[PDB]
């Protein structure tokens, strides 16, 4: 097998289901399996905080230390894409490149000028995809050339085509003796960095740990526990899970009960979901701004930053918003609704803030910040794509109440509040200054007062966003 390989690893962290990397073993004699740390490329594509940069690292540590077992290596280069690949395709020969097909327009314009490069370097360039259940042409093939805009026709599409691609086989001892991975000269150049390489606090504090292995292993421990939801999805978004994995695990548990538990199905709705924004995404123009998307409504939001500041610093004055947002920063994860609420408070309920903005929060706090995801959410949050009962809004005052009545969330997150009596633990504004004095918070000073009056706020947005709806039918028909 006559290739000499670079296998890029950007997302697809991970050694089972890797069908590039695969692939790339396959048709070579020699492969580098490399990660390339462009931080010249991320900033100008991506915002990463510091919890994102620790599960990162994590994930390439266990990936270095996967690879390692089966007698390879994780090389991570440090540099500009294309400087590493002309000093490496010469440092090491290199006949051919593979990395993953992902559909994110930033990796599409590096594949693009990875593919220019390689037509004058003297390199193939292999990609298969590793990010998704179907064939995404497929599915826009059936639909006539455009994506299914409700999940409704997405099924439909869907039970015509049938199941999902299938998991390719585990990666051996085996590959590596028949495809070598040398260890290159200078290779101390290619240890994955430390967080005080990339200027982060060095101890990591979120409860989660990055990488493939942990990433099967809580799949494992919530599949025994169930005999909260199941927390994997920074795992699927980096790639250190296969969703194609996971499917055929969730059917052959469907399969063992004999087709009498449908919890596993349930499951499998999640990531067809998943699939759902990615296929939307995949095929839709301008498709995490508003301003010529075509599906995302038109709305005048308000430029107001010390607004978002408030909101992205937790300093709302409404606990339940500031509880949600400091778990959010602490930890990098937070539950589904409570990303509802949040979402909601910031754009249409509240705020009238602009849901680009609160998608940038997220992508730079959400450890399983997602492209297609979280994009396709924040519009639906907003009422601006999908989601039309727009004279809903969410109360930041009685959610949560109605799931956690003494506000113990509140307590963990906001210890300021810790001695609020619950009658006020989601109010404390109502709270006379006596009652603050004698839980030890002064209201504007220790905490802040609201920063809108939600009755009055929700009010002037259900006007705004009715004349919008009123205005723009077409645009609202195209997702309902
Ligand atoms: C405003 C907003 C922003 C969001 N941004 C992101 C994001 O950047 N990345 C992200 O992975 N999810 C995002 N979500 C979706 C959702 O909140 C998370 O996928 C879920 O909370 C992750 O927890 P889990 O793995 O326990 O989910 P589970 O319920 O166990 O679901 C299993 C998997 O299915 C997928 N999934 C579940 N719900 C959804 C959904 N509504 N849409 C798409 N895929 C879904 C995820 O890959 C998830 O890991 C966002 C939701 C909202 C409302």
């Amino acid at each position: 097998m006559p290739h000499r390989t670079i296998h890029l690893f950007r997302k697809g962290l991970r050694l089972h289901d890797n069908p590039t990397l695969l692939a790339a073993l396959e048709s070579s004699e020699t492969i580098y399996p490399v990660y390339v740390l462009d931080r010249r490329f991320l900033a100008s594509a991506m915002h990463i905080g510091a919890l994102r940069w620790h599960f990162l690292l994590q994930s390439l540590e266990d990936l270095h230390k996967n690879l390692s077992r089966l007698g390879a290596r994780l090389l991570v280069i440090q540099g500009e894409y294309e400087s590493v690949l002309r000093d490496h395709v010469q440092k090491w020969n290199i006949t051919q490149v593979t990395l993953d097909a992902e559909m994110e327009p930033f990796y599409k314009e590096m594949e693009a000028n990875i593919r220019r490069l390689g037509a004058e370097l003297g390199f193939e360039v292999l990609s298969r995809v590793g990010h998704s259940l179907y064939d995404t042409k497929r599915i826009l093939d059936l639909n006539g050339g455009s994506p299914p805009l409700t999940y409704k026709r997405f099924l439909h599409i869907l039970s015509q085509l049938g199941d999902p691609e299938v998991p390719v086989r585990n990666l051996t001892a085996e590959d590596f003796q028949r495809c070598m991975s040398p260890e290159p000269g200078l290779a101390e150049r290619y240890r994955v960095p430390v967080p005080a390489d990339l200027e982060i606090p060095p101890q990591s504090l979120s409860p989660w740990t990055g990488g493939e292995t942990e990433g099967l292993r809580r799949l494992e421990q919530h599949l025994t526990d169930q005999g909260s939801t199941t927390g994997l999805s920074p795992y699927f978004s980096m790639g250190c899970l296969s969703v194609r994995t996971f499917f055929q695990r969730l059917s052959n548990i469907y399969a063992q009960a004999k087709h009498h538990s449908l919890p596993p199905v349930s499951l499998q709705g999640q990531l067809l979901w998943r699939e759902f924004f990615y296929t939307v995404a995949s095929a839709t123009q301008n498709f995490t701004q508003m301003a010529g998307n075509p599906i995302c409504l038109q709305i005048h939001w308000y430029e107001d930053a010390e607004r978002l500041h408030k909101w992205k610093t937790a300093q709302t004055g409404f606990p339940w918003i500031d509880a949600i947002m400091t778990q959010l920063r602490q930890e990098g994860w937070i539950h589904h609704l409570a990303r509802h609420a949040v979402a909601c408070f910031l754009t249409r309920g509240d705020l009238w803030i602009s849901w680009e903005e609160g998608m940038k929060v997220f992508e730079e706090l959400l450890l399983d910040a997602d492209y297609s995801i979280n994009a396709g959410n924040w519009m639906w949050l907003s009422a601006s794509a999908f989601f039309h009962h727009y004279t809903r809004i969410f109360c930041p005052v009685r959610f949560g109440k109605r799931t956690d009545p003494e506000g113990q969330y509140i307590r963990k997150y906001l210890p300021v509040l810790k001695n609020f009596p619950t009658k006020y633990i989601y109010e404390p504004w109502t709270a006379s200054e006596e009652e603050q004095r004698q839980a030890g918070c002064i209201i504007g000073r220790d905490y802040p007062f609201p920063m809108v009056n939600h009755k009055e706020a929700s009010d002037r947005n259900l006007q705004l966003m009715r004349r919008v709806r009123e205005e723009q039918r077409g645009t609202a028909q195209l997702t309902r």
